[PDB]
């Protein structure tokens, strides 16, 4: 049965058993991901702001089955349009609240991209999203508070494009990890 992860020890427990095989119950990753209440001083290790952008601080690689991260927010901060390389993507807020953009993949015309819908993403909550259901812009709509939230993605990816709000291109994007396992990685 899905426990209640008292720590980010214990969620980090009960991860590893729901991914100990081949598919993955989506429905039961939200729950645990909602039911462990952040705490601050478990997760601080991991939350290392850059003052520009936000940045990407792996936590855990998940035996390979999934990378777990934590990205911190500064006042401002937000992604392009982007997807999510054809695997599951887990967004909870560990601190603050964020913005997120719904977007439907571009048609084929080079025409601007009008959002699907949009929320204010809690602290706490923990929200998912695939490339079936389509893209979405995450934003710290905040002028002086930072958020910080944790992601899980299975399987891991390192790569994913972007999207210009204004013609529906795409450009592939490399992205790399400002952290691993509470150590700056340059
Ligand atoms: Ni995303």
């Amino acid at each position: 049965e899905l426990l209640k992860p008292r720590t980010l020890a214990d969620l980090i427990r009960i991860l590893h058993e729901l991914f100990a095989g081949d598919e993955v119950n989506v429905e039961e990753v939200q729950a645990v991901l909602e039911a462990y209440e952040s705490n601050p001083a478990e997760w601080a290790l991991y939350a290392k702001f850059d003052q520009y952008r936000y940045t990407r601080n792996l936590v855990d690689q998940g035996n390979g089955k999934f990378n777990l991260m934590i990205l911190c927010w500064g006042e401002g901060h937000g992604s392009s349009i982007h997807d999510h390389t054809d695997s599951h993507c887990f967004l909870k807020l560990l601190q603050g609240n964020l913005k997120e953009t719904l977007f439907d993949w571009p048609d084929k015309k080079s025409n601007e991209m009008i959002k699907k819908s949009e929320r204010t993403l809690r602290e706490n909550q923990c929200a998912y999203i695939n490339d079936s259901i389509g893209l979405h812009r995450v934003e710290n709509v905040s002028h002086t508070e930072p958020a910080v939230s944790l992601h899980l993605y299975s399987p891991p990816f390192d790569t994913c494009h972007a999207f210009d709000q204004r013609t529906g291109h795409k450009n592939k994007v490399t992205m790399t990890f400002h952290s691993k396992f509470g150590i700056r990685t340059p």
